[PDB]
């Protein structure tokens, strides 16, 4: 069944090694991608073989890349491994492309994924040369149905002087009529417009992403995979950390500080993420509704048994397993899942009105309660701060969740003072480790000391933090968040310095 | 005339003293105030004294103090001096409880401005005992007009179990109808209303606020001044300050990234303010709007001007001569001011769209753009992060002013890596001290750095700055945000021990 609907728009079909041809040394891209889901990806290969052959030669040939979120091999895995890439942004997990980052050989900087659409408006990244966005089909009114997310692609094509679509038939031509893309002013000039979202289910707009035709320069015919999330279930960690939450958002039922129902929830990616999502999956509380970035498998499980009525999000995030349950049952999965833009999905305004629940993970946490969830010893990028600082502090509640240390026992996750900080005190109210929870609400920070070291670090190291807060308070030069200079830092160091936190 | 215009409430007017003892040990107190007006000041006063008094004897007297954010000397100032005060959110800049803070005797935090009224309806702060506020006058059917600010007074009413009222016949009565009250939900129980709010200008609500008189334990005559501050003066290091920013909004207009207009200005107090305020006032830039916390001095002098159209705030700071000034023209000011609850003024939802200029101070920033707002050398509290966040992280241009030193040149404003962190890389766009203008849009930290570095520091500590960053470069743990965690916070161990953090 053909994709490309609109007739017109056959005559513009081209090889994606042509289409490549039309970036330029220097351009700035913009490209459809977000939590490995919905990329590009024939072209971008085209072009980092071509960059390569270039390089050899002597010819500068570098883009910057902007995109929704995180990609894949095919995109941020080739164009790093051509050195094809001077400026990245908002957030990448690509290893090849993190290891460029970290060697400072591609410069990076991780937005809070909810402005990215509004700075690229207002200039920051500078004129946008290309918008690269994958697609399942094209309408018969030359709409542009995206694939398995959204991100920021409706933005990315407004701004581009030249538009590449790559349809790809890979995805499921079913998509259709998931996504819902809104055509008022978000992220535009200001003052900009009412988002009329009162109920996390609601639409508001449209399933096309809308483009003017005379700027699609080129569509390639493309058969290509997402990138999956890996088939694993939550060991007895998370299990523990899922555990101690759940009774915690039972005792704010009971206390009437949550419905019974719980309030729209928004959960991240991985082993902890899961937990919690088996646990709900079994739990107490019906009726459940999902405003997150992200479809997850536990997500999709819960949409599956009824506990959870629907799920809002940007982009999907599935095992191969779950991957094929929802392919083939895409009818009944379409009418509980929406698919906005990632400045809507992550609108602290939307956030604050729907009183969402945050839960999220973490690097590390002082113990002030401050958290960093992207810079290892303060220096090494991980994969970036996403959106966990739009739902932080726009959120009810927000939660953060870890186990107690790293590295098999020779980090602690709970240190005197965090080596970057991603979430003030003011955005973190509630830390889980599978040691405990603490609950820091109205507490004063040597309060929240006392309750992150008591209740959430490992006993290895409990004593170790003790010891630092007790001298701090002693020796400290001011006592209302007591810290003590010579050694606030020096964990971090011992790790670098012998491989572990621990004393030898 | 008579103030109290309801003649059922004329018979719970009694003595401040009396009043006072309607407030127990251990009781959470409301009250109105925010920065320096507006506040109770009578019934603070006699309940500092009995404090004194039950101290002496050996008895416990102490309460938790939950205000809009700062008071005055009759209040922050008394309970203090008192040691009345056990716990104290969200914002001060009295200087004996910010020592009651410092030393451990005052419990203290400083929530984001604009979720104060929601945490305390969700019961962080606990239940509230007492709403103590204070009024210009009291209608016909029991509406109780606020004074010099709005603050969080309507929360405060809606939750205390009990409520006194000073009514004050110092305030001007032609307040009345300066005010805008929403009854609508802003900071309660999710799904919030959608604050409608499309024009700084746009009054919502209605000019009382509301509280049911069978709450209503007592009313107090009062006649005393708000906490006016002398009118702070720019020097040198202020209009250089201000000439650079300026430069950059006449910049920014000639390459149409901002309209001639400019957009919704928020500033703070104080030299820099001042010295910004002024040269907007001889500036090109017609038709300004103003969209902040306060109104101050040079905003006055535009709305006289013709220069603003409109000032939005929560409060009045205003010098003598200012106050004064508006006294006489209160007729003229009341139609170019609108004064509204702190949860809609510092609603992030409402700041986005309508894209405000955020301008606020800083103790320091480090190479990278981190910027500390509150804590000295990360322990000592200054004020508190009041809406600084709410601004920095929602604006459209969020920047940071500052004297690129402190305490005579022997502390530099730029760092290695800041004590506290407040505001994250991510929350800060453009950095001005005397020394010139960063813009840091579109750059990665190690861009940042660079930037930093040779336009905002201080030639007495360029030097070193440079050559902390050079080393780190070359041996970070990574290269991403490049630190040497042996000596990132040895300036400021340096100051303590030393008096600089230059070296010897
Ligand atoms: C913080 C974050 C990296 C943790 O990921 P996670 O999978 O949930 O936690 P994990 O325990 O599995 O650890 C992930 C990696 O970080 C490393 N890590 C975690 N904590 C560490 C620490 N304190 N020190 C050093 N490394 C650490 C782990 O070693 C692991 O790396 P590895 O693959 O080499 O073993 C992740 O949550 C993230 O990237 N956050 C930012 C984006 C975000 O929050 N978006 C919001 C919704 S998705
Ligand atoms: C950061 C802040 C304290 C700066 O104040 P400022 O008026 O701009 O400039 P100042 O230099 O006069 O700061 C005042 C004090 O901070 C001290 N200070 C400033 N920078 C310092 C530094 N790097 N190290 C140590 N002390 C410093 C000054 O010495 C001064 O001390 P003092 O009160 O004993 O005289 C102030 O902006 C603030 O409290 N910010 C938080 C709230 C806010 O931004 N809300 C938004 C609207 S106001
Ligand atoms: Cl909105
Ligand atoms: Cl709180
Ligand atoms: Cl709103
Ligand atoms: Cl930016």
């Amino acid at each position: 069944t053909e994709r490309i609907r609109n007739v017109a728009l056959r005559s513009k079909v081209c090889p994606a090694e042509t289409a490549s041809e039309l970036i330029k040394h220097g351009d700035v891209v913009g490209t459809s991608g977000f939590t490995g889901a919905g990329y590009p990806k024939e072209v971008p290969k085209a072009l980092a073989q071509r960059m390569e052959a270039a390089h050899d030669r002597g010819e500068k040939y570098q883009i910057s890349l902007i995109t929704g979120a995180s990609t894949g091999p095919q995109l941020d895995g080739e164009l790093a491994k051509a050195n094809g890439v001077y400026f990245r942004s908002p957030f990448n997990t690509d290893a090849t492309m993190r290891n460029r980052i970290n060697a400072g050989e591609t410069e990076y900087f991780d937005n809070h994924l909810g402005q990215v659409a509004g700075r690229a408006v207002q200039g920051n990244y500078g004129k946008f040369n290309i918008a690269l966005v994958e697609a399942t089909a094209i309408t018969e009114d030359g709409g542009i149905v995206p694939t398995s997310s959204v991100g920021n692609s409706q933005t990315f094509l407004n701004l581009a002087e030249k538009v590449i679509i790559e349809v790809n038939e890979w995805q499921n031509p079913m998509l259709e009529g998931i996504h819902d893309i809104w055509d008022g002013n978000v992220s535009g000039v200001p003052t900009r417009d009412i988002v009329p979202i009162v109920r996390a289910d609601q639409r508001v707009g449209g399933p096309v992403l809308r483009v003017n035709p005379d700027k699609i320069a080129a569509i390639v015919r493309t058969n290509d995979r997402d990138r999956n999330a890996p088939f694993a279930a939550p060991d007895e960690t998370a299990k523990a950390i899922a555990g101690y939450l759940l009774d915690f958002f039972g005792h704010e039922v009971k206390q009437n500080r949550l419905p019974p129902s719980l309030l729209p929830l928004q959960s991240g990616v991985g082993n902890v993420a899961n937990a919690v999502l088996e646990g709900l999956k079994e739990g107490p509380f019906e009726n459940l509704v999902g405003y997150s970035e992200v479809i997850q498998d536990g997500m999709l499980a819960m949409l599956d048994s009824g506990r959870m009525r629907i799920a809002s999000a940007s982009s999907f995030s599935l095992s191969p397993e779950a991957a094929e349950e929802i392919n083939n049952r895409m009818d009944f999965f379409r009418s509980k899942i929406i698919l906005r833009q990632q400045d809507v999905s992550n609108s602290p305004g939307i956030i604050r009105r729907l009183g969402c629940i945050a839960m999220n993970g973490m690097i590390e946490a002082d113990i002030y309660g401050n958290v960093n969830s992207t810079r290892v010893m303060g220096s090494k990028m991980m994969n970036g701060i996403g959106g966990s600082g739009d739902f932080a502090r726009s959120s009810y509640l927000s939660i953060f969740l870890s186990p107690s240390t790293a590295k098999g026992g020779k980090i602690s996750a709970i240190v005197p003072m965090a080596a970057h900080v991603d979430h003030i005190m003011q955005d973190a109210q509630i830390f889980v480790t599978e040691q405990g929870l603490a609950d820091l609400r109205g507490l004063s920070p040597v309060q929240r000391a006392r309750e992150i070291i008591s209740k959430c670090a490992h006993p290895d190291y409990r004593p170790m933090l003790q010891d630092y807060f007790d001298r701090a308070l002693k020796n400290s030069f001011g006592k209302h968040t007591p810290h003590l200079l010579t050694e606030a830092l020096s964990w971090h160091q011992r790790f670098i310095d012998t491989g572990t936190m621990l004393p030898s």
